[PDB]
Formats: C-alpha cells, sequence, structure tokens
C-alpha cells in the first residue's frame, strides 16, 4: 500500500512537470531575460516566498552568489527570507504582512527583478512584496500556482508570471524548484555561453 | 569632532554604562537562579530553547551559538536551539495561522517536561514570546524571561519556579545591551557549574 | 521562442522527469523503509535532525518546516529541527575548528539515542555531512541518507538499521529535484502512518 | 561566590565600556559618517562575523532594514552571515574562507559599505571580506578588538576601524553591540535629524 502510494506520488509529480512543460517554457525564457538584462546592468534578484517557498527563494539565490553547474561569477542575489532579526522585527512591531514588502522598499533600485514565489498566489506578504517592487521601479517574475490570487493581479505587462498548471502546494514547489534551476541554467548561458 | 555626533555618542556611552551599573544593583540574584535553572536542565539531560523578536532573536541565536559550540573555556557543546531561526519553520507558520504562533507551535513540538525556554523581550510585550511562555508551561517547561520596562504580560504569566532577569530600564537599546551582557552571564555561570573551576 | 532557450528548457524539463522516471523505478521501497525509521522515531518521542550542504540545505529546512508545521494535513507540529539554519552557530564552529565540524558538533549535543538523522547530500562527498552520519552513530541515531551518484563516502559510512535513498543521476540538480519529491513522500508517508487516512 | 562573580563580569563589562569611550567615539562618529554619505548615495551596507558577531551582523542589518528608534523609511542593509543555503555551499565547494568575500564580489558596488565584524581582527573569512570590499570600490567600517589582527592591515586611509580595547571576546561583543546602536542612532540623526 506504501509503495503504491509513492508510486502514485512519483507518478502526479510527473504528470504536473509534463503538464508544465506544455505551458510554461515561454515564461520560464522570458524571466530568465528579464534577470539576465537586470544582471547585465549591474542590477540585483531579490527573492522572497513562504515555507518550501523560503526555501526555494534561498536556494535561488545560492546558485547565483555561489554557483549552480559551471564555476562562474558570483552573481548577485539575496533572499530576503533569512535575516531572522530583520523578519521578526518588521513582524512583531508591525505585521507579518510587511516582512517582505519593508526590505524591499530599502534595498530594491531601479530595474532590479522580484523573484516572488507562492503556489497561491495568495500570501500577503508577497502580495505587499510585488506592491513595493513596482514602487522601486523593479520588474518582477512570480512563481506561482492555482488561479495566481493576488499576486497575478498586481503584475504589470513588464513583469512575467511562471504559474504551474496544479492546485497542489507539494507539486507546485516541485515544478517551482524545476523552474528555478532552468532560470539558473539559463542565465549561465545567456552571460557566458553553451 | 562634530558638535552634536560627539557629544550624542558620549551620552550614548554613559546611558549605557548607568544601565549597567543599576542593573548590577538588582540582577545578580535573578542570573544566578537562572544559571541554576539551566544547568539543572542541562544535567538532567534537557535542552534551552531561546525565543525574540529582532534584536532579541539576535540574542536568542547568541545564545544558542555560545552552547552548541563554546563560550570560552574548551567544553564539549551544550543543547540548546534558537527557535528563531529557520526562515521556512517561521515563514510558514506565520503565514498559514498566525506570527502569534512562530515559537509557541514549535516549542509544542520539540519542547519536553524539563527543558527551558528562554524568552526574550525588551517590552515583556510581544504576542510570540508571551504565547511561547504558554507554550513552554503545557510542556512542563521552565521558562527564564529576560524582560525589561515593567515586564509586560510576559511578566504575569510566569510561575514560582520560573525566572525573570528584568532589566531596570525602558529604553530598548539599553535593554538589549543588559540582556548580552546577561547572557554572557548564564553562559559563564554554565560553565562554572558543570565543570567547575 | 527563441531557438536555444526553448529547446534546452525542453530538454531540462524532460530530463527531469526522465530522472524521476528511473527513480520511481527504485526508490520506493527505501523511501518507505526511510518513513518507517522516522515514524517509529517521532513515536517514541524521538525527533528528527536534518542537515545538507547548498541547496541540500534547502531541502534540510524544507523538511524540518513541513514538521514542525505541516505538510497537508491538519494535525499537530512533530519535532525536527534543520542543523543548518543557526548562522551564529555554523559560523563559529566553523571558524573556531572546521567547517567540517558544523553539523556533527551540534548532533553531538542534540542527538539522543532514538533520535534520526537525515542526511543530504548530492555526492554524497561532503565532508561535514559524512561527519554527522559518523557523529549520528556515535549518539546511537539512526540515519536516513539522502544522496546521489555513487552514495560516496556518506554511502560507506552507513550500518544495516540505516536507509539510503540514493537518487538514480549524476547531475547535482537533477538529484536535488528527486530529494525534494522524496521529502514530500516521507512527509505524506510520516502522516498516513502517524494519523491514518 | 556566584553573586561575586557575576557582579565581577558587570564590573568588567562597565570598565571596558569606560575604557572605550575614551577612544572609541572618533572612529564611531567616523564610520557613521561613511555609512550615511553611502546611504545618501544610493549605497547599502554589508555586514558580516561569525558566532557572536554574525548575530551583531544580523542586529545592524535589522535595524537598519526595520528600524532603530523612531519611525522612518527602511534604510538599505543585508547582512552576509544569514542565507544558510549560500554558506554551507560556498565553504563546502571551495573553503569557509570565501563564504563572505564570494557575496560581496557579486553584491558590493562602488561606494557602498561592508561593515566587518570580528573580535579579534583574525577571521580568515572577514579578512577575505575586506579584500573584496576593495575589489568592489567599498569602504570598510571593522569593527575589532585585540591588536587588529589581519583586518587593521587591509584598512585603507578611507577606512574605519573601531578596535575595543579588549583582549576578551565577550567585553568585546558587549562594546560593538553598544558601538552599532551608537552607529544607528548616529544615521537616523543625520538623515533625519534630532
Ligand atoms: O505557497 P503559499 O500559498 O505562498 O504558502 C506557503 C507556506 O505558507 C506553506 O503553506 C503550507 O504550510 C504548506 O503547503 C507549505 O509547504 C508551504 O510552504
Ligand atoms: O523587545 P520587544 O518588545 O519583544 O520587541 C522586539 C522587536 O520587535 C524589535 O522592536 C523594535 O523594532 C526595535 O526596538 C528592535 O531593536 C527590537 O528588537
Ligand atoms: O550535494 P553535495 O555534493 O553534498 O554539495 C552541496 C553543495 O555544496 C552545493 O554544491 C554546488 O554549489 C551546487 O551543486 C549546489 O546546488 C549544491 O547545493
Ligand atoms: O570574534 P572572532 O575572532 O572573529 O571569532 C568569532 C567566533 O568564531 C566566535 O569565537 C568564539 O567561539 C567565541 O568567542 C564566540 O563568541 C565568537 O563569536
Amino acid at each position: 500500500d506504501m509503495q503504491h502510494r509513492i508510486r502514485q506520488l512519483f507518478q502526479a509529480s510527473i504528470e504536473t512537470k509534463q503538464q508544465a512543460l506544455e505551458v510554461l517554457p515561454p515564461y520560464i525564457e522570458q524571466a530568465s531575460l528579464v534577470m539576465v538584462n537586470a544582471l547585465l546592468n549591474e542590477g540585483k534578484i531579490l527573492s522572497c516566498g513562504n515555507g518550501g517557498s523560503a526555501g526555494d527563494a534561498q536556494h535561488f539565490s545560492s546558485e547565483l552568489l555561489n554557483r549552480f553547474e559551471r564555476e562562474r561569477p558570483s552573481l548577485p542575489a539575496v533572499a530576503l527570507t533569512t535575516d531572522s532579526s530583520t523578519i521578526t522585527s518588521i513582524a512583531n512591531d508591525y505585521s507579518y504582512n510587511e516582512v517582505f514588502s519593508k526590505q524591499i522598499r530599502a534595498l530594491g533600485q531601479p530595474g532590479d527583478v522580484l523573484l516572488a514565489i507562492s503556489t497561491s498566489g495568495n500570501s500577503a506578504n508577497v502580495i505587499q512584496a510585488i506592491q513595493a517592487a513596482h514602487d522601486r521601479e523593479m520588474l518582477v517574475v512570480a512563481l506561482t500556482g492555482r488561479d495566481g490570487g493576488g499576486m497575478a493581479s498586481l503584475l504589470l505587462p513588464e513583469d512575467v508570471e511562471i504559474r504551474v498548471p496544479s492546485k497542489i502546494t507539494a507539486r507546485i514547489q516541485e515544478v517551482h524548484l524545476l523552474a528555478i534551476h532552468c532560470l539558473c541554467d539559463l542565465i549561465d548561458r545567456q552571460l557566458f555561453g553553451s
């Protein structure tokens, strides 16, 4: 029974990826171009998310700040989910909704990029992070799922949404991780060739 | 050299120095009781969980790292865990439920009878820490509360076996400075009591 | 639309999909044994410690947060602790001694007989994780190792009661993708076994 | 006996502060001006350190990104000690000595400031962080103790050292924390008046 349940999970994950391969590629490519153009212009990338998505935020920032595959220079990315003093104080002093937006308002420079990760598209703090990136004239790459939630209504024409065609948070995170490896691979290829 | 700046810095140093002098007059008894609660917990194979917000979250992990690595003398690592460092845990709990549960949910899972909670707050009024204390009580843990001002809601929740180290100040930055020194004192007393000398 | 980019993305998706298909053929038995080791530890009031480097450190805290908060079903928080999140602890241990001791020193302090170590490495060759396994053994803990390639030095250290989930791939990013899914499977099996349904 | 030991610690801490008040103020002021000038020119501040010093690094970044005392806008600071994926991968892949320097090379922009914290002045990774800030044309504020170690030999004329007159790490960290509150207070006063 457990073996069957595991297979069923592997299979659902495989199917979700096959469904995502049918619609995500163009958005994944557009998002990598948005990020490469920012990196080429002294810009940096900020990432935020909650739970497994906070793990994706820092997964992305480490691939860039250290490396993805080939040896190359560190690239500028900052995860907004890791400084516990900043996060706890903001949430404590005002509200949890401001933990990312408040850092973006300080760190965001025009032309920088915000990688906003949410499987529901409905996390208040990421919705507010997107508003704050817009206030700093930043472009937004949003990794989402379901119907895109409030995050999708905030996206502007230059922003890019990568909406996983799934309603299951765990499946969604699995594609998000793959999507991030694609972005890291495409950024390296674009900046340093194949 | 600029007028206001050199004056201001001197004024801040003096206020930090004076605050420690007042604290020196009332905190020693509490700092000692608190180190004994911690030492007993450690001897009984228990562990210490710490929590706080902002500068206090910095203190929570400063404490944890002093024990897990070392304070001064070379000795084995001691069991402490700061409840403020796992961003996935913290963000998912706050995002799914409420920021008020970030520490308490971890304590309910991790806390064991006889463990100790180091609850840090300069006002004594942070809801998450207040809920952490209630969770430590529900897990039959003792609480060492580092506070300031009038103790706030944290103070009224403390039980007879708990220990409060209330800094005699209303200024958060002054209270944090004294909390850091108090933590260095607890680490020092814990080594003294556990390994002697 | 650009030639190479759309081709490359498709190629990466396919390689991720194929890797999962190969993993689907060999990992289920191990994933199940590993969930049973974890479930037994949790039932016996033990806890799970997780560690790893880079993407694997992300996985270590993803695992910890799934248990401390929730995976899918509403249920009480479960005891897990990622050994990779406390920066004060990690930096002081690496700075004073060696980066190789960052996990092992925490395990020696925190680990208890019957606890479980989730050791994550795509090569199986990270020294700190290798030393973490040796420390879990010294604390009479069982080890669940998420690896890849040929298992590396981590594989040769495993004992008969330990469980290895070795992804059939040599590519780190592919192995991490399968490690994430494996973790979702363990969380799913842990809830199933602990609360039924 | 324990009461006496505690008093002795409080007293040693008080004395160390009194000794620091005799020599630190000019450096503390110079460091706040260096930081204010960077913030006034779209620059940001990066902080790093180990152990209690990593705690100071993020203490500083939170005071700026959230707030110190008065309500004011978030200021740009990034602690390089908090993203565990970045830190572990760099140390794992190369060596622990590169955990900060590698992030500075990516994130550092000319005119930014590095707050490098070390009670000994001799931590390899902070020594290397200072070299990397110099490569990015950044100024350095170094919080140190003892004789300044390798960090002090790397400082350039525009950099500022705040060397606590103590050899005891715990005393040194106590002054560092006070020094950081001074910097936060001076930055607020300079930027938004008294
Ligand atoms: O993906 P979001 O809708 O932005 O929510 C993220 C987190 O709050 C977590 O929610 C649940 O607890 C789980 O699905 C987690 O895995 C998720 O990270
Ligand atoms: O010390 P508490 O009252 O529990 O509050 C802690 C934090 O929310 C922070 O509040 C303000 O932002 C500042 O005073 C911080 O230094 C403090 O850590
Ligand atoms: O998976 P390991 O062999 O134990 O190594 C983990 C990390 O050091 C990182 O190494 C490289 O930088 C990359 O492949 C990362 O994705 C990986 O986490
Ligand atoms: O202050 P450093 O010389 O840069 O060293 C920092 C850390 O390695 C730690 O060293 C010892 O373990 C203790 O003194 C810690 O408090 C300190 O943070």
